[PDB]
Formats: structure tokens, sequence, C-alpha cells
């Protein structure tokens, strides 16, 4: 319709994976912003054509021009959630719980479609411009649940810090206590601006003082009592007795009023 339209000026890096790296990409006519990564591949487009919630990287589409492939994603002016959290410090309490209700809103999503994502951090939960909390990253994810059947996991994937003990310890596990337990080390650096354990095995000294309820200890003794029982919850070596999402819905500080509404205009008289 409208000459130049289709042209985009990739204007800055926004990162360099492993698979390739990732662009600003701003329309020559509009100006409008988007993320595009320049190339696993196959089934992360599957994947992401699949999606559409308001907590997931929107994917507009791919282009594939020769050995290169190129996926247009929602652009995140905010950047990485990982950026926000200051080293062992954290955040503020209300942000950690506004941006853990968020994550649990994608979450449930991707589970309610039989997605899991495999590899959830701070670098992978990205920020737009009202700070509205993103999952990104489909380079790992995965279908567990295909005509109302669910498909066990055995492959080994993800980051250590945040990786689940079963992962670690059995030959098949669950998918969806595997992402519970990840967003459980996210809420923790959330809280304390530090990772609990290197990786969840008995031989991680930190990860038996856990199980043990060392909780006078960091990062624990840092986090309230409100988020930290939610923490004793989430954290549960078992994966069956693990809390599940509809029950994270129901914890107390998970519905504990703590954090204002954006900051919108007002004035006096
Ligand atoms: O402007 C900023 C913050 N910046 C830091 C860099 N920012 C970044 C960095 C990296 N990525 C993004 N945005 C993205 N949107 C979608 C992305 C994406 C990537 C892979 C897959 N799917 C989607 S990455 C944004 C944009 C905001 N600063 C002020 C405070 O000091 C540090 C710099």
């Amino acid at each position: 319709a409208v000459p130049f339209v289709e042209d985009w000026d990739l204007v800055q890096t926004l990162g360099e994976g492993a698979y390739g790296e990732v662009q600003l990409a701003v329309n020559r006519v509009t100006e409008e912003a988007v993320a595009v990564k320049i190339v696993n591949i196959k089934k992360e487009i599957c994947i992401n054509k699949m999606l559409n919630h308001e907590n997931v990287v929107k994917f507009y589409g791919h282009r594939r021009e020769g050995n290169i492939q190129y996926l247009f994603l929602e652009y995140c002016s905010g950047g990485e959630l990982f950026d926000r959290i200051e080293p062992d410090i954290g955040m503020p309490e209300p942000d950690a719980q506004r941006f853990f209700h968020q994550l649990m809103a994608g979450v449930v999503y991707l589970h309610g479609i039989g997605i899991t994502h495999r590899d959830i951090k701070p670098e992978n939960l990205l920020l737009d411009e009202r700070d509205n909390l993103k999952i990104s990253d489909f380079g790992l994810a995965t279908v567990f649940r295909y005509n109302n059947r669910e498909r066990l996991l055995n492959k080994m994937c993800g980051t250590l810090p945040y990786v689940a003990p079963e992962l670690l310890k059995r030959r098949e596990f669950h998918a969806e206590p595997v992402d519970v337990w990840s967003c459980g080390i996210v809420l923790t650096a959330m809280l304390a601006g530090e990772l609990p354990w290197d990786q969840p095995s008995d031989s991680c000294q930190e990860y038996s003082d856990w199980k043990e309820k060392k909780t006078y200890l960091n990062p624990w003794k840092k986090i309230d009592s409100a988020p930290l029982a939610l923490l004793h919850k989430i954290l549960v070596e078992n994966p069956s007795a693990r809390i599940t999402i509809p029950d994270i819905k129901k914890d107390r500080w998970y519905n504990k009023p703590l954090k204002k509404g954006a900051k919108r205009p007002r004035v006096t008289s």
C-alpha cells in the first residue's frame, strides 16, 4: 500500500546470544520499534506462532534469507528484569510482587496452552515502556501437553541456579513444577539481590542449609516472613509436594496489598 512501510533500520544491539544477535529495528516510515532476532529455530518459530498474551513477548513473523533467519518480536524498551535487581539488595517488595503477579499470569497462560518455557530467569523477563513484564526467548521451550495428554520431560534444559532439583536427580519429570521452581528463584533474586545456590544439589552447602530451614542465613534473612513463607512452598524438593500455580494465587503474600498504581498526574485546590 504505502511505499517504504516494509523497511526497517537496525539501530542498536540488544544482545549477542548463542544463536546470533538481537537488534532493535525501527520502521523507516512509522518509527515503530521491533526486536529482530537474527539467527531449535524451527521449534522457536512454531512455538512463537501459538503465543498471544500481554505477559509474553509478541511474535510478528519471520523471514528466511538463505542461511539467515529473522524473527520479528515485540520490543520491550524497559530492558531486562535482571537490570532492576540491585546486587545484594533486590528491589522494593511492592515492585517484586507486581512483577511476580505478571510472571504468574504469563506462566499460567503458557501452561494453559501446554507450553513450558524451561528457562525462566531475569535475563529472559523483559519490561515494556510501562514496566509490564513479558516472558521472552522460546528457544528452549517445548510442548508438554498435546490432545489433553501430558508428556513427561527428560531433556536437561535451563540454567543451573534456576533449575529444579528433579532435573538433576530423576530420569523423567513433569514440566509445570520445573517452571514454578524457576519462578521461585526469580522471586528470591528480586527480594534479596542474590541467587541462593549454584545448583539445587545436596553437594551445595547453601541448598542443604535451605532444606534444613536455616533462614537466619542469606539470602533468606533479607526476605520478609510473608514472601519467605511463599518461597518455603515453592522451593520444595519433591515436585509432587511443590505448590502449584492455582495455590500460589491463594498465597497470603501473593494477595497482600503493597503497591500503589502508576504515578498518574494530579493537582490541588
Ligand atoms: O536506557 C536504559 C535501559 N535500556 C537498557 C537496554 N535495553 C534493552 C536491552 C536489551 N533488550 C531490550 N529489549 C528487548 N525487547 C525484546 C527483546 C527480545 C530478545 C530476544 C527474544 N525476544 C525478544 S530484547 C532492551 C533498553 C533499555 N538504561 C538506563 C539505565 O542505565 C542503563 C541503561
